[PDB]
């Protein structure tokens, strides 16, 4: 089968827990209204805690390949890698206030 | 018999439990009726998702066949990859919010 | 008897169990009326891959005749093997919509 | 100007007045209601035709590639060919039928 | 505009009167209903004369090509064109009967 | 003024027009309400057509680049440009629905 192949590959390069956590509060805070406090600031933490994960998703996809095939741009590796590393680290801190709220 | 292996080749470019799973969730919402609740997201989530399937099984057809006839054209055969593998990403990520919700 | 013959390789290029599957829940969803949900999906769903079939059996009988008499046009077969394999799998996508619905 | 040149060859490669004809009849028929006779053939056959006509197109837009970048699989350029006239061909004839019902 | 030129080369393969009287009466005969004697007959000869307009426009499709890219096979030309004058032949005297019913 | 300048080369990359207009026609429909019809085809339709706008606008930015310092990897360069038609390609056919409906 190459669609599980390429399944494995895919999942490799995000987390599974963390997006079903996102998914699940998310469900929650819609069903219960816009009279619950905190209703708009969840909605939008958890639309760009989103939004931020799928921009790493590509970025890893893209990334770990120039790792095997082309490793020549030594300069611009490091870099792509700090991107991936900030990025991330802007997603825990919108999910520590996500779970905090 | 020829069809057979069509058939084989063919069910081996995609999955199966995931498509049947789309589909029986699809039939309980829509045989639901729109008066409960998510009942849009969900229709639009899976209609994506359905549709993205296809376009990889597609991609996929035409991948395998490259690999043994004509390997010189290493940077598009590479670039292939990724563009399925962030294809499949995408869809499991919906098919995380499916469920959810 | 060289009908006998004839007819041991037209069944070869297609597969048999499946075509009264499609043809006794069509017998069905036309019998049970269209008060029945879900009937017209039903319709449109079988007759498109009733169609499909026909359109894979005739591109096999033709393509397994080029694989013995004149394999010189490697390019053109290798492409006509990808259409009936992408034509299948059209086909056992249908059909787990029958067998949901 | 970079994306109004890819919108000017990415124009070129589809008919615009027949995708506001197929397009402003279906709001027509849709916003109609069920009650009207026809109203499901119509709907089938706009379906089956708006997704030709996408087929069509990404089909063009790889096709004209082929015609500079590297003309040396003549084969598989005119069969691709003849496949992109098929596929018009039934374009006008489902049009036809949608046009006389 | 190359879809234009493809519905060019793909509208010499057929005629258009003939298309939309056939649609024509389709619709008048289905609409009026089964009361109307000749009804049964009416729809098959229309049904079938359509599917055979297919056949022969997909047969001239991929027959003209072989004119100009490879004639040497004259033998296979030959035949191949009386069985398109031979299925144009049973279209005529079909369409006689549907106008004289 | 060097923001000047990122701002006129991010400004040739898209178009603009259309974003106005995207942005007017999504008012109207959010703010008119839910009870008005096509409500939810017209803002699922103008969110994937503001999605894929955005997708090909950093498209055309990442690609823009690539025209100039490392043109070696024709085949990449090529298969992006074709990438970046079609995306165009499946939106002016969103648009075009958009103002169909
Ligand atoms: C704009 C930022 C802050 C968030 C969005 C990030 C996403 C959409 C973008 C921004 C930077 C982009 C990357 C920039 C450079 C490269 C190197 C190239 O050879 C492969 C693609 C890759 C890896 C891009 C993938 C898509 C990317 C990760
Ligand atoms: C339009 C995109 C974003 C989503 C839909 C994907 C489908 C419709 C398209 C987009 C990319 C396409 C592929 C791009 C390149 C090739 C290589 C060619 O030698 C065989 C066909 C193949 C493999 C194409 C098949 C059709 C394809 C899979
Ligand atoms: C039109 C498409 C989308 C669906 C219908 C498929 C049928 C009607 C058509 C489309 C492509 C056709 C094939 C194209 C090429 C050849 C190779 C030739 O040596 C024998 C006929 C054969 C094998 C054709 C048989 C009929 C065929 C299979
Ligand atoms: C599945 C068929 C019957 C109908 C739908 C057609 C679309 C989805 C598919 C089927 C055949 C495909 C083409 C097959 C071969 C080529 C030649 C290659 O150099 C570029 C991609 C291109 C041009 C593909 C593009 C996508 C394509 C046009
Ligand atoms: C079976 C007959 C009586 C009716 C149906 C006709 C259609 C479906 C079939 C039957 C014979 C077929 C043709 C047989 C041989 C060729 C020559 C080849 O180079 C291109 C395809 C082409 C032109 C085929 C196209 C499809 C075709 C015309
Ligand atoms: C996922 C696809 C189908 C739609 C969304 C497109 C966006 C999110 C992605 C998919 C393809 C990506 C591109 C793929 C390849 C390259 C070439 C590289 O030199 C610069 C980055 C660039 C240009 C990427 C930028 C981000 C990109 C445009």
């Amino acid at each position: 089968n190459h669609y599980a192949s390429k399944k494995s590959a895919a999942e490799s390069m995000l987390d599974i827990a963390l997006l079903m956590a996102n998914a699940s509060q998310l469900k929650a805070v819609v069903e219960q209204g816009p009279s619950f406090a905190f209703y708009v600031p969840l909605v939008v933490l958890i639309s760009i805690s989103l939004v931020l994960q799928i921009g790493v998703g590509v970025l890893l996809i893209f990334l770990v390949k120039y790792d095997l095939n082309n490793p020549a741009k030594h300069a611009k590796l490091d870099f792509l890698n700090n991107l991936a590393t900030g990025l991330v680290f802007i997603i825990v801190v919108v999910n520590i206030f996500i779970t905090a709220f």
